[PDB]
């Protein structure tokens, strides 16, 4: 059920989970929960999901509480404004340290909290 784009595939789960549950089920499929590095993935992402949410690979790291990929893709604040909710990243109840795409717009993104389930995307590499 991988979707290929660009160089990767990506698995849109059937199953909810919280997001570092759903991240070891990406990584037993020798994936992570999916960076997005382009318009052109946003969309591709965003079409793909069809107005339900998933966790993608946003999470905090260091003191700051910086946003980051967990597939290790360095975080561009610039080139990365586009894709938040206007209003997001609101840290919601001070308690919002995960990611997910929500809203079928390229301005998608939303923080919410690391323990709620949701359904969620992977993307692995392809290596000829
Ligand atoms: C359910 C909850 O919804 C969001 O937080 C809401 C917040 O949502 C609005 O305002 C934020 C900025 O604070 C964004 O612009 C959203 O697009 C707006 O819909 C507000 O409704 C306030 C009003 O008190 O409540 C918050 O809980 C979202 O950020 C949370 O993660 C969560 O999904
Ligand atoms: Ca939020």
């Amino acid at each position: 059920g991988w979707k290929y784009f660009k160089g990767n595939f990506y698995y849109f789960s059937l199953i909810p989970k919280t997001w570092y549950s759903a991240e070891q089920f990406c990584v037993s499929r020798n994936s992570h929960l999916t960076s997005v590095t382009s318009e052109s993935e946003q969309e591709f992402l965003y079409k793909t999901a069809g107005g339900l949410i998933y966790w993608i690979g946003l999470t905090k790291a260091g003191m700051e509480g910086d946003w980051s990929w967990v597939d290790d893709t360095p975080f561009n604040k610039v080139q990365s404004a586009r894709f938040w909710i206007p209003g997001e990243p609101n840290n919601a109840g001070n308690n919002e340290h995960c990611g997910n795409i929500k809203a079928p717009s390229l301005q998608a993104w939303n923080d919410a909290p690391c323990d709620k389930t949701f359904l969620f995307i992977c993307k692995r590499p392809y290596v000829p």
